[PDB]
């Protein structure tokens, strides 16, 4: 039981808030920055987690973006698929099914985001899904 | 422990049966209408949850279909991706990766279903995946 | 609590190792053969679970591959979406969002893998995602 607040922080000092439950064996963690809402009987708003070029390790292979993180938990999560929008520097954009994991390198957490080839360089990825990882410890 | 039966009901009085577990903090809920089966060593049958135009709020922006619901639980779920089939009025159809959440507007549960542009108007979405949401309460 | 080791075995005696937790009602199971790693600040390696033509039931309808299994647990899981790579006999390959379930036929576990049409016959599917199923018992 009850759901404890947490956060990561990115290179550019962006703060990714989450809630979790540790039950151990079991860690279940949800990002809470971008919970979509219905405004109007014609309109649902997706909110985004906005990650910029500066939050990624340069350089990138295989459209795999590594977002090194500080604080929060060190888990090897499963892969979850998400709704992405990838924003090129030329400001065209592509909707994609992305795939996200949490992983631990050195002493540190990282988010892995994997998407499809885009015809340009990337200024921003936005995650438009509400993300929850169910993790197994050890 | 053990798994309690529940249901929602749609505008057109369709009944979406599920099982759940509340452990609280934690709510884990599975839709049980469409559990696929192997009939024959050559054949697996996906079953569908069939949602019609009449179950959605008209009008729809961004290929986002809001299915207002009565009964069952009020949760803000994460987004899950699913296998959809979208059936146009002209009866062509498209397989898609859709994304589904549960959300709460006013006092009421809603299912959000988000898919890709189709070249026509929609008569039916069928969800062909077995859907389970792991939710965090509060 | 704590996470118990398990495995399935395929027709070709491939061994698919997993960890699980049974809490019952609740079974949460993770495949552990292919946990990706960061080697270098430019490189994350996806690992694959490699399933071959011989692990599937011939013949296949609807790009649905049935992998009959021995040992481990008998669950009807939800569908999870994954990163696939499908390798044709002509050795071209396609990245896809696949969908995987566990299911039980006769007395036996099966993995279901569902992907998109490919322009040829398949030698191998590789699952490149880290797969975790949260299951409800009964």
């Amino acid at each position: 039981g009850r759901a404890t607040n947490g956060q990561f922080v990115t290179k550019t000092a962006k703060v990714l808030r989450y809630k979790f439950v540790r039950w151990d064996a079991l860690l279940i963690i949800q990002f809470i920055d971008n919970i979509g809402v219905i405004e109007n009987p014609t309109f649902y708003r997706n909110k985004s987690i906005e990650l910029r070029s500066a939050d990624f390790l340069s350089p990138t292979l295989n459209n795999t973006y590594i977002v090194p993180l500080n604080g929060g938990v060190r888990v090897e999560s499963p892969t979850i698929p998400v709704q992405l929008e990838v924003i090129l520097e030329n400001n065209s954009s592509f909707i994609q099914v992305g795939f996200v994991r949490l992983t631990v390198k050195n002493g540190n957490p990282h988010m892995i985001i994997q998407c499809n080839p885009v015809p340009g360089n990337i200024k921003m990825i936005k995650i438009k899904s509400v993300m929850l990882f169910t993790c197994l410890i050890g």
